[PDB]
RNA sequence: UUGACUACGGAUCAA
RNA sequence: UUGACUACGGAUCAA
């Protein structure tokens, strides 16, 4: 019982919340001194945003908390490893460590189809941890898929 | 072109309005139509998020102005190469063409560092043309960076 | 520590 | 068209 584990559950529950919405179950949950500062969950088609992916969202809302751009000492839990938008993100407001569950081989930025968290021509790299809880985080994005195909 | 210049010139007004802040110096535009349909200027340090970029502010102003996160038939205007957050938030709103002005060889991800708008692995790629008044977009730059050591 | 720097210069980089 | 698909499946990909 870690809290990595921990702060992942509490994400998986934001990624509930984003799949009763009818939105793709994806959660996320920023932490500072193992203290939750900021949680979120997809709300792409409810907001019409572009933007509106939980990483994102969750990273806006513990800017806010923290009153600065810079997140330095937070921890980024998120259910599926960040596209290129929200890895970007994490660059931009400099998050030291992000761990996240299932891996994304279609558009993953964060260890799949590239590493935009550990490029050496950024100004900023972050501590990557993949797998936590993945086969439950997993499982929310194929039970989704299958019930948006079978509708 | 000269339509290109036209809209790069309301960037640049915009570049100027973030200067007048103590703002990094950088502006853009979206048209639709050959219409602007949302403008922006970089509010970073005002804000203090870090998403605040002027393309993703326009992004999300243009998103709210059509009520839907695909942004079709739209082009984006930005006096400076996107960085990757920046080039990531155009890839998921789906921006058919982007000009940019002055390019960015320390961050810029939509040619000089990478080129994450023409991404063979990612569901969306554009347009992308730079140099459309080059000299005055990487002047704000140049002056607001010289003058900031200064300061 | 001095220098450089095009998204603050609180980052990064070179000695 | 027809299938596949892990950030809608309005995209992309494969025949
Ligand atoms: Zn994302
Ligand atoms: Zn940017």
């Amino acid at each position: 019982m870690t809290n990595d584990i921990y702060f992942m559950t509490l994400a998986i529950e934001e990624a509930k919340k984003a799949a009763q919405l009818g939105e793709v179950p994806i959660g996320a949950i920023i932490t500072k001194d193992d203290e939750v500062i900021a949680r979120a969950h997809n709300l792409r088609e409810t907001l019409q945003q572009p933007t509106a992916h939980a990483e994102h969202i969750a990273i806006e809302r513990a800017a806010k908390v923290l009153g600065s751009w810079r997140l330095e000492g937070c921890t980024l839990y998120v259910t599926l490893e960040p596209c290129v938008m929200c890895a970007g993100t994490i660059v931009m407001s400099r998050i030291p460590r992000v761990v996240y569950g299932a891996d994304d081989p279609k558009g993953g930025c964060s260890g799949s189809l590239m590493n935009l968290l550990q490029q050496s021509n950024f100004n900023h790299r972050a501590i990557v941890d993949k797998g936590v809880l993945k086969e439950a985080c997993s499982t929310l994005l194929t039970t989704f898929f299958k019930n948006l195909r079978a509708n």
